[PDB]
């Protein structure tokens, strides 16, 4: 099964099309992170949305990591100004409040603790029919955020997940001049997370040729321009970006597996796209030992870099690590904490949805043991 | 800009799905090729419509290369029976013109002749916005019409189009059960336009990253497995049905270009696949020649499929073409009936609002020089 609900409007300045989709519409709530606000691009936006005839008013300075406490603070200052059209315009983090924000918007009633994928055991209800059109607006290259139907969410200090196609954004601007404004670290985090959504996307059970095309393009994209844009090529930044979104749109359809799920749990270390990179070899090399069907797709990807084998795939991707300076799991967590939270990290990645989708099921004990061989740098 | 109104479905056995989605309809007719009656699929999917609750009723024997008469004989029929859903099972002529008979159906006051792309200096008025479903099932590898937005219709010998979102699919169901009744030519024809449906559109001057993805991976895939698809191979036209629907996700939102163009305003010759296959050599070598932005574009292609440059490609299509027996132009008309017609073909084609989309604008003599190149087999 292969769709999109978002439409993708791309390109330098695409920003200005912002003009063209407001129209018809009359009271616009903006959330955008402080970066967006110092660098005008909040400004900027808030220009075309006057022009088109709509009221703006918009939130900047959004923390990362959003939860049912920051989405109280809003809603009363939402709910009174009453906005037919939400924009988000900034990183994943963003884009996710927003997204997490439309719903409690749209359907006041619904018990927040009745929607939510916490075990993959556990069976949510499903989210009615949404209304308010929600357009997105990445900053970073990137989360995929800006076309899934996919958020994360605190309720005090634990982790949701919110997942209907009625929160996938209705349109996503890919303007490059956003993402030239990341410093190199966040330029390479990002990176770092489209090349591991594009790799677990294509390895995942329901990957399918339409998914696989996005993957494909985007990790021949990430692998040869990263570099260049980590160091701050702006036509590197450009193609990254778009790389990114694809990644997303596979994703979306393909989902994600065992990579992601371990770099949830392990949230409290390190950034998102950072932990990924730090895990990914060695989760390859563990889906590899245990399943043909992934050693085969690895040897795909190989061959459309250039080389021949799951193995050089491996090597490849531990050397563009290196390469980027990814800090080893020894540098980031001390020995002590790691070793006490190893088995409770486990055990919750073992109850994640994701690992449905992955291409091998791997006993509690085995994500252990993986945990443990990516600390040692092994 | 990037974007799918249709939603796919996919997989072996996948006409199933049909189940699902007629539920909550009330009246369904299914407009079907001959061949899907023959082989036995028009009777599966009507017993899917029947255990949904519906009445369905089906139409069979839907011609090839329809003209605008078809319109006529059909409507009426359609007009009796008033369905709430249309279902078309067959090539691109048999969803070509379904998609024809929802405009008529939905909004009884227009035209072809207002609402077809017939000059590209004037407008034609645009088509308001329909209601009925559309569900398109494809039994050729193939046109992409299941997901394209455009209808291809004969006046008088010649090809004109509707386009309109109004009339891209809403859902696809891609079941390759049934291009594996193909016989080898139909096999061969629609193949050869899923490749040169591809090359065009990595070649427009819209092409984004996006459309790229889904027509550098069409590309491959017919390069690698339509000879074996021909010969019957179960597997390859598996993987080829699933290249056709990409390379049309690609010229949905890339367009086409000239060798279309040149396609539609001799098709009077013969069928369409395979006219196209004979003129895409000699439009990339003037491409080629007269565009650097192309040459490029082509090396790109020739790049991916293990070659180095763009006169690699041309000479790859042509060996294709050869081992696949694609007659020459000379074998399908007599001379003296060819260049009468030769100097009226390249007046319309210079007309048709597929050059705008090529990466140059020729004049009408080139483009009546390239007919002539291609008639000599140059
Ligand atoms: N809308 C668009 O975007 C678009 C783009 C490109 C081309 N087109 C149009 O599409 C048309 C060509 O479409 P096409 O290449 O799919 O071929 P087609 O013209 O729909 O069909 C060609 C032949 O194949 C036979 N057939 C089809 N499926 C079969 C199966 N499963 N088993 C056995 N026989 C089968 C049909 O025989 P029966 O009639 O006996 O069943 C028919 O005679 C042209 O009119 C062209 O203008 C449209
Ligand atoms: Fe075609």
């Amino acid at each position: 099964m292969f769709w999109l609900k978002t439409r993708i409007i791309e390109g330098e300045g695409s920003l200005s099309r912002l003009s063209r989709e407001v129209k018809g519409h009359e009271r616009v709530l903006i959330l955008a992170s402080g970066s967006m606000k110092r660098h005008g691009f909040l400004s900027e936006a808030e220009d075309y949305v006057k022009e088109a005839g709509a009221e703006v008013f918009s939130i900047a300075g959004l923390p990362a990591e959003p939860s049912v406490e920051v989405i109280e603070e809003f809603l009363p200052k939402v709910r009174e100004f009453g906005p037919d059209l939400l924009v988000a315009m900034g990183g994943g983090s963003v884009i996710d409040t927003t997204k997490a924000l439309k719903v409690f918007y749209d359907a006041p009633e619904l018990n927040f603790g009745e929607i939510a994928f916490i075990d993959r055991f556990s069976k949510p209800k499903p989210v009615p029919r949404l209304k308010t059109l929600l357009i997105a607006i990445p900053s970073t290259s990137g989360a995929g955020s800006e076309v899934s139907g996919a958020s994360v969410l605190k309720k005090g200090g634990v982790k949701y997940n919110i997942v209907t196609p009625e929160i996938a954004p209705d349109v996503a601007i890919l303007d490059p001049r956003l993402p030239r404004t990341m410093p190199p670290e966040v330029a390479r985090n990002s990176g770092l997370d489209v090349l591991v959504h594009g790799i677990e996307a294509y390895t995942t059970k329901v990957a399918s040729p339409f998914s696989d095309a996005m993957a494909i393009k985007a990790i021949k994209t990430v692998y040869r321009w990263l570099p260049l844009s980590v160091k701050g090529d702006e036509e590197a930044r450009a193609r990254v970006h778009y790389a990114a979104t694809m990644a997303g749109i596979a994703f979306l359809n393909a989902r994600l597996g065992l990579c992601h799920a371990m770099s949830h749990k392990a949230a409290w270390i390190g950034p998102h796209g950072l932990l990924n990179a730090v895990f990914l070899p060695y989760v390859m090399e563990f889906n590899a030992s245990k399943s043909d069907y992934a050693r085969r797709r690895y040897a795909e990807i190989a061959r459309e870099l250039g080389f021949q084998t799951a193995k050089d795939l491996i090597e490849v991707v531990k050397e563009l690590n290196e390469m980027l300076g990814v800090p080893k799991l020894g540098e980031l967590v001390d020995e002590e904490t790691f070793a006490s939270k190893v088995e409770e990290m486990a055990e919750k990645t073992y109850h994640d949805g994701l690992i449905a989708f992955n291409p091998v099921e791997p006993k509690p004990e085995e994500i252990k043991e993986l945990y443990l061989k990516a600390y040692r740098g092994e």
